[PDB]
RNA sequence: CACCCGUGCAAAAAUGCAGGGGUCUAAAACUGAGCGGAUAACCUCU
RNA sequence: UAGAGAGGUGAUCCGCUCCA
């Protein structure tokens, strides 16, 4: 977008009264090209410089850089922000006028340089980021007893990791009724048939069956994950403010469980890696007839499971395809050995590449880079595939007559004695030499989809990679950076940016318990609304699988039935996928094509049938997508809940938060309660006393305040409370009873809320401003656009975040609207 | 097509044109060759 | 026609490595 980032400009830094400027290096790295003071600026880097400075001006500085074609762009001196043309000249400050705090926080003194305060911006994106999937996991979890559902101060809401399982039985012959509940509560949620479904964290094998795991261990897992989101979540006072980066110093039990529960995975892959792939490495070794055994078991391991000298620079997979192509082996006889041939062949190629053919791959990568055009890209691998052919034509036809069959049984009886001392020095690492924090954060995971364990994992290494970079650069130019003595976990970056690469490589979703096909039977019986085939075919279902995780099904199976809903979600389906589902099942336009297959998903019944696949499918996507738009406020909320704290330091009178949320934007403006209303008018004077630069500007300031007289304070507990325990999702067969039509996604989910906080204030007395506001909901049978901007005005200091979680269209970053006013 | 900031040309104190922002939001990076993961769709054999 | 598995293919989102 910006041409100074295409002209190689990758940060501006201030320093004192000099100013830095670092380009793009290897990988994610930086380095120091440019300094500047007092316009003169003086050369580094001289080695290979990324860009050079036409001129120099206060202003700004002016850089052609070599990164791609010849781009001209021009920068901004940081130096001069917030002083235009409104000695004259200070390092910037922080948005929300909260650097100094900050930087007090997480190191001992404030530096005056503006690399710190984005480093420690980073540093809270990570919380940010790891509240909403701690929050998903922990609704998933929460979503058992759905029978008896119930809404109260829930078991997991009160786990803390201090008192051990020891002592927690110590409350089952307690007379204390609270704990009472608690320890009940407990009990009944061990014996719950659907604990099946996340059999990689609360099963393990015993010789051999999968059998459910000790009492101890269950509760230090449950225990673990409630912690953690209470300490995300909510905000801490005392010692347990650093509580995920002093994981170190949990007790014996948790750490015992988390050692078992990231072993499991590595020693299925690590300790029976050769059983598994036993009938390919016995052959593979006959093809190799002059070369080590060991080293080849330890190539083997190389290339299948971590693939660390992989992505030589070119698509290995096209070279088999183009080189085996018009031969014999395409025909069917092969096709019971056909992947055991193919990884062979592939296995084949990569060991003869990466040995002997590296002035090969050279050229052929130098080739591949030179040339755009398709045509010469697919003519230079024909080319090579050739060559390929015609040296290792012999060992394939080798490979082939040796898989045929009745051999493979003769390879599999017989044994095998490798050595095993030159394997493991490549073997990934055990529970024995893993940091607590990968343990936790893979125990988290346990409880999320395909999509999240990506995100949270690829989110993770991208913001770990970014603080070394930022680390590493921060030594460059010489300043303090030791952090304080609580706060040392991000200390060693690299290692835990290391540790988490190498567990991206072999993380997968949660394994489904083998004895649990019986419940799925009759729970996917209810979710298809036959009450008194299915089983052999959509229990396999990914979606299904997606779909019981995170919804009960029988209000899945009522929620479908609303008509408008179903309707707009399947407006997202590509046209092709939609016209071959209509012509599957239902034996003249796009529109009335949708309608008619909503309305027939409506009235499924039962007492050809491939549209099964149609309504679990919207129901899995119109499900995660409203989970994933309440996950929103669960990250305004933490940052509220982190922010009262931090303005609390800072040394305003921020007073009590827990009783009353509003008060965070109400100390920000200066404006203080009186009675129950907000007694002040608005008046310009008030703008140039804001707490931080957001509420300086005059018009949003007082659309702030005109908002903030219509809310209550009841309202927003509530619907904090709503966002956090995700009620609106857990109730959807009520919220959604009587939409008329509806727009987004973002308009479901605020109907949702909306008819819940109707429904809840049903029978208690309210001031005149809610009341109107539900009259204005019921009547028009859709969300209301004035009540969204009323109870949201907690997140009122950050100015941009109200914008974006109040005003349809600046909400989804895929579907940008206009803007009202 | 949101927010903030700088510069040059208009001032009636507020607009236009042209840029920057990991220190604004779920939110910093152009092209080419590849690796991994996740959800799909199509084809061929059983 | 609708119901298993394997292989391949045109497209999507996130991360990562190399060169310009
Ligand atoms: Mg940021």
């Amino acid at each position: 977008k910006s041409m100074a980032k295409a002209a190689g400009v990758k940060s501006v830094f201030a320093v004192g009264n000099t100013v830095y400027m670092t380009s793009f290096g290897r990988g994610n790295d930086a380095v120091l090209e440019q300094k500047i003071v007092d316009t003169s600026h003086e050369p580094l880097n001289i080695d290979d410089p990324a860009y050079q400075l036409n001129v120099v001006t206060m202003n700004g500085y002016s850089v052609t850089g070599h990164r791609g074609e010849t781009v001209s762009a021009v920068t901004d001196n940081p130096l001069r922000r917030f002083n235009g043309r409104k000695p004259e000249q200070s390092v910037p400050t922080d948005m929300l006028c909260l650097k100094p705090t900050l930087e007090k926080k997480f190191f001992g003194k404030e530096f005056d340089d503006n690399i710190h305060i984005q480093l420690i911006y980073n540093i809270l994106d990570i919380e940010k980021i790891l509240a909403v999937y701690s929050t998903n996991a922990i609704y998933a979890l929460n979503n058992m007893s759905a029978d008896e559902n119930i809404e109260n101060s829930d078991f997991f809401m009160k786990r803390t990791t201090d008192e051990t399982f020891d002592d927690f039985e110590k409350k089952k012959e307690s007379t204390n009724s609270r704990e009472k509940a608690d320890f009940d509560a407990f009990e009944k949620f061990i014996g719950n048939y659907r604990l099946a479904y996340f059999a990689d964290a609360f099963y393990v094998n015993k010789k051999a069956k999968n059998v459910l795991r000790e009492d101890k261990e269950l509760y230090s897992v449950l225990t673990l994950i409630g912690k953690l989101r209470h300490w995300c979540v909510h905000s801490e006072e005392g010692r347990a403010e650093f509580w995920l980066y002093k994981l170190d110093e949990l007790k014996d039990d948790f750490k015992n469980v988390l050692d078992v529960v990231y072993n499991r995975p590595v020693e299925e892959i690590n300790n029976r890696f050769i059983e598994n792939n036993k009938v390919n490495i016995q052959i593979l070794g006959s093809v190799y007839k002059n070369t080590d055994i060991a080293e080849l078991v330890r190539s083997y391991y190389e290339f299948l499971i971590t693939k660390k000298y992989k992505n030589m620079g070119f698509s290995i997979k096209k070279l088999r395809e183009s080189m085996l192509e018009g031969k014999g082996y395409a025909d069917k006889e092969y096709d019971s050995v056909r992947n055991k041939l193919y990884q062979m062949t592939d296995f084949i190629l990569y060991t003869g590449y990466i040995n002997e053919d590296s002035d090969r791959a050279d050229d052929l990568v130098n080739t591949l880079r030179s040339s755009l055009k398709e045509d010469d890209k697919t003519t230079v691998y024909c080319k090579e595939a050739d060559y390929l052919w015609k040296k290792y034509r012999e060992s394939i036809r080798e490979v082939a007559d040796a898989l045929d069959g009745d051999n493979i049984k003769k390879l599999s009886k017989s044994n095998i004695e490798i050595q095993e001392d030159k394997l493991r020095k490549c073997f990934i690492s055990y529970a024995d030499s893993v940091s607590e924090f990968t343990k936790l954060i893979y125990l988290l995971t346990r409880f999320l989809s395909g999509k999240e364990i990506n995100d949270l994992v690829t989110t993770l290494i991208n913001k770990f990679d970014n603080i070394r970079s930022f680390l590493e650069i921060m030594d460059e130019l010489g300043l303090d950076r030791t952090f304080t003595a609580e706060y040392s976990f991000f200390e060693g970056s690299t290692k835990y940016l290391a540790e988490l690469v190498e567990l991206n490589s072999f993380v997968k979703s949660c394994s489904f318990d083998i004895n649990a096909k019986r419940t799925m039977y009759r729970d996917a019986l209810d979710i298809l609304g036959i009450e008194s085939f299915i089983a052999s075919n959509v229990i396999d279902s990914n979606r299904f699988k997606y779909l019981v995780r995170y919804g009960n099904p029988k209000k899945i199976r009522e929620t479908a039935k609303c008509k408008p809903a179903v309707r707009f979600v399947l407006n997202e389906i590509p046209d092709a996928q939609i016209e071959r589902y209509y012509e599957a099942c239902c034996p003249c336009s796009a529109n009335k094509r949708r309608e008619k297959l909503a309305d027939m998903i409506a009235e499924i019944k039962f007492e050809n049938q491939a549209i099964i696949r149609l309504y679990l499918t919207v129901m899995y996507i119109m499900l995660k997508n409203l989970v994933n738009v309440n996950a929103r406020y669960v990250i305004a909320f933490h940052c509220v809940e982190r922010d009262t704290k931090l303005y609390a330091e800072s040394g305003l009178e921020v007073g009590n938060i827990e009783k009353n949320k509003t008060n965070l934007t109400m100390a920000v403006m200066g404006v203080k309660l009186e009675n129950g209303i907000i007694k002040t008018e608005f008046d310009k004077s008030f703008a140039e006393n804001a707490a931080n630069r957001y509420l300086r500007n005059a018009r949003w300031y007082k659309l702030i305040l005109d908002n903030l007289k219509k809310s209550e304070r009841a309202v927003v507990n509530e619907f904090r409370n709503t966002v956090c325990h995700l009620n609106a999702i857990r109730n959807i067969n009520i919220n959604i009873k009587e939409i008329k039509e509806v727009e987004n996604y973002f308009a479901l989910y605020h109907y949702l809320i909306q008819k819940h906080l109707e429904n809840r204030f049903a029978d208690k007395k309210v001031e005149r401003d809610t009341g109107d506001f539900i009259s204005k909901l019921e009547e028009h049978k859709t969300y209301c656009k004035d009540f969204v901007k009323a109870y949201c005005t907690p997140f009122g200091y950050n100015l941009v975040r109200y914008k974006n979680l109040t005003i349809d269209g600046l909400f989804d970053k895929n579907y940008p609207g206009k803007d009202d006013s």
